[PDB]
C-alpha cells in the first residue's frame, strides 16, 4: 500500500516519523500478510496553519492518513486496519486519537505498480515475490525494519 | 470530507486561505447538511513552477481541489457541489474560474475515520454526533466558523 | 488527468521536471487521445527522508505517481499506460525503475472539473472542446508543448 501522512512541519522529529512509519507498516503487515517492504509511508509536511476544520484554522496537532490499497479485502478487515492505525499512530506520535483522521481508497491491483512491477491480487504475495528476479528480491529485502 | 487544496506558495495570504476554507466548508454544509466541524480543508503549498499543463510550466495561479467524500450521494448533488466550489473559491481566492480544477473521489463510510471515530452513512450525522461521548462532542463543537 | 508526482526536494532540476512532465503528458495523450492541455502534472516535493519503505527511511531517489483519471477505460489500456509511465519517467528522471511506483484512481467524469468546466466522457473530447467558448478555447491552447 501507500500511506500518505499529512502532518504539520516539525510536529514529528526524525525519530517520531520513524516510529509512526514502523507502526503503520507493522499494522498493515500484521492484519493483511503483505510483506513489510511492500508498504510505503510518505510524510507530507506543511506549515502549521494550513489545516482548517469547520473553517477554523488549526495548530500543529492534526494528522490525516490517506491509505491507498488494492481492492479485494472485506470491510471488516479494513475497519480493523483503520482502527489499529488510529491506536498505534496515537501511541507512536504521542497524539490524542481525536486528532487523527484516516481514509482508505482502493483501486484494482492491475493498475498499481511498486518497484516498477505490477502488483498481485491481495493474498498472493508469496507467489509474485517468488517469480521476481534475484536482483529485485534482494533489493526489496533491504526495505525491512 | 477532506478537501486537499493544492496551491502555489504565497499565492494565498492567511486571510485568503481562511476565506477559501470557509467557501468550501459552507458549500459542503449547505448542500449535504453535514456539520461544519466534519469538513476538513487541508492546504498543500508548493513552489510556483511545480504545476504543468500539457507540458507547459505554470505560474502561481493554479488551484487543484481533491475532495474525498463518503459514497451515497447522487451524481446531481455532486455536480452542484463541484460547481459551487468552483464559483465560491473563485471569489474567495480572487482567481479566474479557468484556473480551478476540482476532483471528487468517494469511499465507503465504513473505512473513513474522523476525530478517531468511524463516519456514519450520509444523512443522520445528527444521530451519530449525539451518540459520541461528552468530551468528543465538546472537542468537535469548537471547530465552527 | 491530474498526475500527482511525489519526489524529494532537489532530486529534479527545473529541466528534469519539464522532462518528467513531458514524458507523462506524451504518454497519456499517446494512448487515450486526450489532448495535451487536458493533462496536469503536479509536483509535490518534500525533504529527503520523508519516505519509508517497510519502515526503512529512504534517500532522495524515490518517485510515486498518483494518477487521477476519469472512469471508462479498459484495464488493458490502463496497464499499457502505467507501464509506459514507468519506462518514460525512468528515462526522463535518470532513475532506475525499481524506484518508481504508480497508482491509478478513477472517478466518474461528471464529478471532475477542469478549467472551470465539467469533463466529457473519455472518448467524447473533441466535440466538448468545440462547444466551449472561444475565450475558454483560447486559454486552453496556450498550454501545449
Amino acid at each position: 500500500p501507500v500511506y500518505m501522512v499529512y502532518v504539520s512541519q516539525d510536529r514529528l522529529t526524525p525519530s517520531a516519523k520513524h516510529a509512526v512509519a514502523k507502526a503503520i507498516t507493522d499494522a498493515h503487515r500484521g492484519l493483511t500478510g503483505t510483506q513489510h517492504f511492500l508498504a510505503q509511508v510518505n510524510f507530507q509536511e506543511q506549515p502549521a496553519g494550513n489545516v482548517f476544520l469547520g473553517g477554523v484554522q488549526q495548530g500543529g496537532d492534526t494528522i490525516f492518513v490517506h491509505g491507498l490499497h488494492r481492492e479485494g479485502r472485506s470491510a471488516d478487515l479494513k475497519g480493523q486496519l483503520a482502527q489499529r492505525i488510529v491506536d498505534d499512530v496515537s501511541v507512536a506520535a504521542e497524539i490524542d486519537r481525536k486528532h487523527i483522521w484516516v481514509y482508505f481508497g482502493e483501486m484494482p491491483a492491475q493498475q498499481m505498480v511498486q518497484y516498477g512491477r505490477f502488483l498481485p491480487q491481495p493474498g498472493h504475495e508469496g507467489e509474485w515475490f517468488d517469480n521476481l528476479s534475484s536482483d529485485e528480491r534482494a533489493f526489496m529485502e533491504t526495505n525491512v525494519d
